[PDB]
């Protein structure tokens, strides 16, 4: 359903030229992750990259992952500088129904995040606010990792529990996505495809990997 | 003597060519911002900016500015992504000796930066082991600012101590330099001066702002 | 005049022996390194081990340094533990006086680390308040390191404040002392010398090394 490139992989030299092109290639959404040194141990890129996207005419929606603690101050930031949706991981907020609606009030689209081992109950409350789940296949902000198994019957529940809901609730999923497991992912319930140094350091093209990424989710669907 | 534009104000969908061009212009160094949106409420650039720039083919020394806390588990990450100053803000650091011994044991030149209202003492049993003092004459991470004059009198007092210490150590200024303040700020005793705005968004071309400056600090020596 | 060696550097799986034997030998007190994984990157020993020397029968000082952030909590467990001496940072403390306060009101004699960048001025309105004051010559929890030549500088500078003040307060010294520069630091003012690699590591007995570093300092004055 929808490829969101991550673009920690891109040459941050030229990212405008690296965004135009994912985009051309097939791309939907530009996945940006933000890290602040302390949720996790990186710091990657702020709201000033997201605006200067947008002002180089980026018009595809930009899916900002906040991997910040807290979050609430930055979220309006990240609102004025043209962020689409933007998630969170509820353990980064004290008062996470009020942060999803903050991101709600300022006219973008609130995602939750759930670690690789986060219970789901943490949706029980908040489900149907959202507009967006993301799981991670592997540890947030620790580097390039392997797919993690159990990611797969997360999908799965958390498929069942959207489905229920009867909401538009897009189901995303980020780490260690690449072209030979896509297929499995797709199956186990998740529309949403983060993907990064599978797409912008492959052997081929960027839209020859979109392609077959595409291919292989329609295969197993 | 020194030019040291800060590409916080740069256009980020462009860096390598913001950066190349403004070289090219005049300047001496890539200044580099990192807040890590806990020490200041802003968050920037990390280390895969400054390999980015590497990458590119910059050569120039990049100075980098630690407006994050704690300080000691990044620095690593910057000296390996090609970093040549590293300065850092005392309060951030439980052990500032051992974090300027930790930027000096990885190759890179430590600086310290002093907030406007940071006594100089925290120099006192510091000094000779620093190639830089970084004085702020805006709050850091609190956006576009008025130059504060008080910075003109601390300057003062900081070039006759490092005057005293016999040390080859620059004396750094940043925030709100621009053309018409310049000679003043240079003849106060700055030799290392960051501007951002005046350079980037300047009415004129990069290199005739780089030249009125280095005209304007010629003039007031 | 007094050594204190650092149990830090003895065999733990032979507490009680060790110190028994290090009293024996010529020690004066017993110093006692308390580190809470927050304000120095390593966790040592608490007030039980405090407890158990005393309740093995331990009847000289122990003087205990607390590297810990915040202090005020664990100060009255110290004291009900049997230490004579506490010392703390005040970089680690929300209310310096206070925390002077506690720990003599709890009939413990309170001391003030300096780290090897704090400045003096520290002690301007706490010094007549304290019995110690410790000056640390390494970067306290990162391990066996070389002596800090700026601190016997400080040492000097330190000296002259006690003795203007005129009031009988101990000058402590601690990090990489040992036999060969422990006369060269007495001469620099300090009185209680601690030392940790150099006495419970030698390759000689306890009784040569403490009485060598005795003569060593009775020369240098
Ligand atoms: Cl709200
Ligand atoms: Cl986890
Ligand atoms: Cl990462
Ligand atoms: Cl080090
Ligand atoms: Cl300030
Ligand atoms: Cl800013
Ligand atoms: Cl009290
Ligand atoms: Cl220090
Ligand atoms: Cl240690
Ligand atoms: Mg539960
Ligand atoms: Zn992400
Ligand atoms: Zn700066
Ligand atoms: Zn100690």
């Amino acid at each position: 359903c929808l490829i969101a490139p991550s673009i920690l992989s891109a040459n941050f030299a030229r990212l405008g030229e690296e965004v135009d092109n994912v985009l051309a290639a097939g791309a939907d959404w530009v996945h940006f992750d933000v890290m602040d040194n302390h949720y996790v141990p990186n710091l990657t890129i702020g709201p000033m990259v997201c605006q200067a996207l947008r002002k180089h005419g980026v018009t595809a929606p930009i899916d900002v992952h906040l991997m910040v603690e807290p979050v609430d101050r930055i979220i309006p930031d990240f609102a004025e500088a043209g962020a689409t949706y933007i998630s969170f991981h509820p353990e980064a907020s004290r008062h996470v129904h009020r942060t999803i609606q903050l991101i709600r009030s300022l006219g973008c689209k609130p995602g939750i995040v759930l670690n690789p081992a986060t219970p789901v109950d943490i949706l029980d409350w908040v489900l149907d606010d959202l507009d967006l789940v993301l799981l991670m296949s592997v540890n947030p902000g620790f580097g390039g990792q392997a797919f993690i198994p159990s990611a797969l019957d997360k999908l799965k529940v958390v498929r069942k529990m959207i489905d229920a809901s009867g909401k538009d609730i897009r189901l995303e999923i980020d780490g260690g996505v690449k072209a030979d497991n896509i297929g499995e992912i797709a199956a186990a319930g998740a529309d949403t495809f983060v993907a990064g140094s599978a797409i912008f350091n492959a052997k081929t093209s960027y839209q020859d990997v979109i392609a077959q990424m595409r291919a292989n989710v329609a295969a197993a669907r």
